């Protein structure tokens, strides 16, 4: 594989379409890689992740607690909520709503998390109270991921969404507990996360929450490193292609072939 700058560009050539991506150092904030890390993409289901550290904000401010039970009705549900339509009955907790979020992307659980967050509107509230001034959620689970071109809403920029993940995950303004709550479901995601393990090389680490929307939007936020350490952040996005869902994996796994082949740098 080509250096990673150059692979990236490759993928742009062979989908037509655009391609942000960021790598960062987690422990320090280092940015290595960068392109179009300052432009507009829509977060997809990547957005869960966020949601949910909002979520631990409350619950270390001792507003939330991830063991309270959450009763719904299936009129609340929306579209792929594998494992909400399960708990119509006896209901969910937090945590759990948490955990099928990120690690199966359920829909209805993310809309219910949502709620106790204030909406989109509460979640861009938490955003900017962390420092991102750029990252926005306006609409619920399913609608925000229409992708419309030049439609600012539902959106981040490579460069905020690697800066946010970080501040989530280790500048202390999560709880210790919480911080380490935040990283074990991306470690635990059922969507990408075994898939992405059977092609890494033995000894890589693998956390994340992947997206996909309309118009070829497709998103991914993971930790990657040698040696089974989370060494850095790498957030990618891609929108506006005409592309199969295949290609698109093929070539955001190209540029992580990219990656793992020139680490050093
Ligand atoms: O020299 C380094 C390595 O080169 C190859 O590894 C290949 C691997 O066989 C292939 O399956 C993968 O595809 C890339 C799979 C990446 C999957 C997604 C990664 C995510 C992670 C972070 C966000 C975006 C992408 O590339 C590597 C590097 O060439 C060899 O097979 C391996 O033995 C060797 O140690
Ligand atoms: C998160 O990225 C979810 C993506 N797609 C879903 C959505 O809410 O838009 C569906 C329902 C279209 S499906 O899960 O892809």
């Amino acid at each position: 594989s080509p250096q990673p700058l150059e692979q990236i560009k490759l993928s742009e050539s062979q989908l037509s379409g655009r391609v942000g991506m960021i790598e960062m150092d987690l422990a320090s904030g280092r940015t290595l890689t960068a392109w179009r890390a300052d432009e507009r993409f829509p977060m997809v289901s990547t957005f869960k992740v966020v949601l949910c550290g909002a979520v631990l904000a409350r619950v270390d401010a001792g507003d939330e607690q991830l063991e309270r039970k959450i009763h719904y009705r299936q009129q609340d549900l929306v579209d792929y909520s594998p494992v909400s339509e399960k708990h119509l009955a006896d209901g969910m907790t937090v945590g759990e709503l948490c955990a099928a979020a990120i690690t199966m992307s359920d829909n209805s659980a993310a809309n219910l998390l949502l709620a106790t967050v204030g909406g989109p509107a509460g979640l861009t509230a938490f955003l900017r109270q962390i420092g991102d001034n750029v990252t926005r959620l306006d609409r619920w689970a399913t609608e925000l991921n229409e992708a419309l071109p030049g439609d600012a809403r539902d959106t981040t920029t490579p460069a905020s969404m690697a800066a946010t993940l970080r501040k989530l995950l280790t500048s202390q303004r999560l709880s210790a507990r919480s911080q380490r709550q935040l990283l074990q479901w991306m470690v635990d995601d059922r969507v990408a996360g075994p898939l992405i393990r059977s092609v890494l090389p033995a000894g890589w680490f693998i956390a994340d929450k992947t997206g996909a929307g309309e118009r070829g939007a497709r998103g991914i936020v993971a930790l990657l490193g040698p040696n089974n350490k989370a060494e850095r952040i790498v957030v990618i996005y891609l929108r506006d292609t005409p592309a199969s869902m295949a290609e698109r994996n093929q070539q955001i796994a190209g540029i992580g072939a990219a990656l793992i082949e020139h680490w050093q740098r």
